[PDB]
């Protein structure tokens, strides 16, 4: 009828200067931190969206695929899709995975994969340079026809 509310928030290791609340720096407060983007923004990438993740991810037979560049500098979702192979089957898209300060720039990402329909993939994607420069990584894509050893070069 006469009716109507709204109210919302959000912040992170991203919302300038609410991200001194966010990470950790200098405050009193209880248990209640970023523990998200901490180390891994702080890297070198800021706020925004894609950052330069070009590599190629080399299978043990070499049926592997490239890795596509795709990171919202917004908190490092280090992921890049494989989608040239000449069967369609053997195309690994990879979910959106985040990193966490884990140790210090988190030198992996725990980002799960799909052959086609088949999600029996695990990736490692991991960080170097500070901007993001020597994603050096490695996958274990494990099917009837998933080639573990992925060799994942990058450079940017």
């Amino acid at each position: 009828m006469q009716s109507h509310s709204a109210l919302t928030a959000f912040q992170t290791e991203q919302i300038q200067d609410s991200e001194h609340s966010g990470k950790m720096v200098a405050k009193r407060q209880f248990r209640i931190g970023d523990i998200a983007g901490e180390h891994t923004s702080f890297d070198k990438l800021p706020e925004g969206g894609r950052a330069t993740y070009r590599g190629t991810a080399f299978g043990s037979d070499d049926a592997g695929g490239k890795l596509t560049y795709t990171i919202d500098f917004a908190a490092k979702q280090g992921n890049g899709k494989i989608e040239h192979l000449k069967s369609p089957e053997l195309n690994v898209d990879l979910a959106a995975a985040d990193i966490k300060p884990d140790g210090k720039r988190h030198a992996v990402i725990s980002g799960s994969v799909l052959y086609n329909q088949a999600e029996k993939g695990s990736y490692s994607l991991g960080i170097f340079g500070g901007k993001a420069q020597e994603v050096a990584g490695s996958a274990e894509v494990k099917t009837v026809n998933g080639i573990r050893h992925i060799g994942l070069a990058a450079k940017q």
